[PDB]
């Protein structure tokens, strides 16, 4: 399942996009992201230390390397610490035939898996 279940994570990294679902990252790119929230994409997205610590815990400990190979991360190299969904090689197979510049303008950004994918809240892609 692509969906995030932790109440706490659900609701404080749903506030400005989806709440990403942890298999889509491996460990080391959710420690990274969740390491610098002040200075995340733009905006400052920084937390509370003890509800900083318990989303990384949840996001690592259900990462895309949390249970041997998930698919996204397939095509990375174990150097790579990607810190986008959107920038994995798995993401890019998946979306690259598959997306029109029209398409790509009503969604406004490839982040925004819900405009295109009416399930994606319920883990359906
Ligand atoms: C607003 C104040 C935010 C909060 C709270 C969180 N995030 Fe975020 N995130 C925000 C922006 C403006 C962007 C850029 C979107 C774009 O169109 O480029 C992001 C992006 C991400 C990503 C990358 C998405 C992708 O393209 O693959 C990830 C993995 C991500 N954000 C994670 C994340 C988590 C774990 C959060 C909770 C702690 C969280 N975000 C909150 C703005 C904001
Ligand atoms: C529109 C511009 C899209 C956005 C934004 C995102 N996705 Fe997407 N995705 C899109 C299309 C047209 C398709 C192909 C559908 C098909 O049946 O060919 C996809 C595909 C996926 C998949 C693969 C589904 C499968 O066949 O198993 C996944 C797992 C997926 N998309 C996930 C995903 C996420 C996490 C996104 C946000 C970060 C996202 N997509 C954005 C169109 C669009």
């Amino acid at each position: 399942a692509l969906v995030v279940t932790d109440p706490l994570t659900r609701t404080e990294c749903s506030a400005c996009h989806m709440a990403y679902p942890a298999a889509l990252l491996p460990a080391r790119s959710w420690t990274a992201l969740m390491a610098d929230l002040p200075n995340h994409f733009g905006e400052d997205a920084s937390l509370d230390e003890a509800s900083r610590g318990q989303i990384e815990s949840y996001l690592v400990a259900n990462a895309a390397d949390s249970s041997g190979a998930g698919r996204a991360l397939r095509g990375l190299v174990q150097t790579d610490t990607p810190l986008r969904i959107s920038e994995l090689p798995w993401f890019k197979r998946k979306h690259a035939d598959e997306v029109s510049p029209r398409m790509l303008e009503k969604a406004r950004s490839m982040s925004n898996c819900a405009a295109c994918h009416t399930g994606a809240e319920r883990g359906l892609f």
